[PDB]
């Protein structure tokens, strides 16, 4: 009965400065209630985007988010060496809060 979040891609390899696009689709309409997290291994998850498209204090302006209803997109406009992590989307329209399989973001070669 839970909502399921299919996140794409699972892994990607890009170079510094590139555009990187991550999508999350919800199993049902979740309106605007989606969050985007990053996770450097060993540390705490940092919340970058709240309500699909709203940016948070302390995160670079190169992070952005868009989407509505059941399809949403996370975008890093110009990737930086510190952007290397794994990214998750979180639905919170209906409890329990469910999340996407995640995307492991990797440098080329």
């Amino acid at each position: 009965a839970d909502i399921q979040m299919t996140q794409s891609p699972s892994s990607l390899s890009a170079s510094v400065g590139d555009r990187v696009t991550i999508t999350c689709q919800a199993s049902q309409d979740i309106i605007k209630y989606l969050n985007w997290y990053q996770q450097t291994p060993g540390k705490a998850p940092k919340l970058l985007i709240y309500e699909a498209s709203n940016l948070q204090a302390g995160v670079p302006s190169r992070f952005s988010g868009s989407g509505s209803g059941t399809d949403y997109t996370f975008t890093i406009s110009s990737l930086q060496p510190e952007d290397i992590a794994t990214y998750y989307c979180q639905q919170y329209q209906s409890l329990p809060k469910t999340f996407g399989q995640g995307t492991k973001l990797q440098i080329t070669r």
